[PDB]
């Protein structure tokens, strides 16, 4: 394999971390290939769940806890801390909240969160690499509680970063927020990509095509598929009661991605940097509720 940039995996990985038996597990947790029965039963369907009040309560809870766990990771971002160390803290913080870390054994994903440094677009596997000053790093968190998943991510600066890094991270966040602002009943899912690409393209950045936002509730990933690029063929119309993510990945160079031999790590083909932000959203009559919002600060960590 020819690596596309400077990053390399840093092995070996510590043995899989156990989740105490008292924590409720998703179906895939014990499947040998980490396949999800309930997700496969819906493969290729485009119908979107309309959540009940019980569902919405369960989603509000798990999204709040997920935000708590992401803030835990945020507090650890400094030079010299390894992504494995972040994952360990994350793992323990999920368990302390009586939550299962959704990524763990999801299709055999080996860790409890995804850590995506620099040219890694998404699905970076926490490993022995210490973070370096100048790095940007996304941590993507998903928790499972009482049958519901809650999903968010932010990109962080490691010490002082260059102007390009600041512009990429700031722009990606703006893309996400401009998309969220358009969310309300009656809006087509395919419209969000028009908004995101319009802002990224205006700032000289490109929009990853191979990975999209997704429905999430009793399933980790489900309908609707939510592309982040312009003129896409996403199926469906927003309705009060829908829950889904918007999670744009934006790149310094071209949009093209490829996957490391580990089967997971998605990297830019040109080795240039990529950044990402994600919220889980509930569509309401007036617009939408940001279920994974920070509660005690107005801003994402990179600007606090
Ligand atoms: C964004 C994303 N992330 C992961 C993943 C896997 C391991 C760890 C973290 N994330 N896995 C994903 N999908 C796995 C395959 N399953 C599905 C199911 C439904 C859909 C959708 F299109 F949204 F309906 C997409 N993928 C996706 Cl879409
Ligand atoms: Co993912
Ligand atoms: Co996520
Ligand atoms: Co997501
Ligand atoms: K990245």
């Amino acid at each position: 394999y020819r690596y596309t940039g400077k990053l390399r995996p840093h092995y070996p990985l510590m043995p899989t971390r156990p989740v105490p038996s008292y924590i409720q597990r998703p179906d895939y947790a014990d499947h040998p290939l980490g396949m999800s029965e309930s997700e496969q039963a819906l493969k290729g369907t485009s119908q979107i769940k309309l959540l009940s009040s019980e569902d919405i309560e369960g989603m509000r809870l798990v999204c709040r806890l997920a935000r708590e766990v992401l803030d835990v990771a945020a507090g650890m971002i400094k030079p010299g801390v390894t992504t494995e160390e972040i994952d360990h803290a994350v793992h323990l913080a999920c368990i302390a909240r009586n939550c299962y870390p959704s990524p763990l054994n999801y299709y055999n994903f080996p860790k409890s969160c995804c850590t995506s440094v620099n040219e890694v677009i998404c699905h970076g596997i926490p490993d022995r690499r210490p973070l370096q000053e100048g790095d940007i790093v996304n941590v993507d968190i998903t928790l499972y509680r009482n049958g519901y998943h809650g999903d968010l991510n932010e990109t962080f600066f490691v010490g002082e970063v260059d102007d390009g890094a600041r512009k990429l991270v700031q722009t990606t966040y703006e893309c996400l927020m401009q998309a969220i602002d358009a969310v309300k009943p009656g809006v087509r899912y395919r419209e969000l990509g028009n908004i995101i690409q319009k802002h990224a393209q205006a700032n000289g950045f490109s929009v990853v095509r191979s990975y999209c936002g997704h429905g999430i509730h009793k399933l980790f990933h489900t309908a609707p598929n939510v592309p982040h690029y312009a003129k896409n063929k996403a199926v469906g119309v927003m309705k009060s009661g829908h829950v889904f993510t918007i999670e744009p990945m934006i790149c310094e160079g071209g949009w093209q991605d490829e996957t490391w031999p580990d089967g997971w790590t998605a990297v830019t083909r040109d080795g240039k940097r990529s950044a990402q932000f994600e919220h889980t959203l509930l569509v309401t009559d007036t617009g939408c509720e940001i279920l994974t919002r920070r509660l005690d600060s107005a801003r994402p960590h990179f600007m606090s």
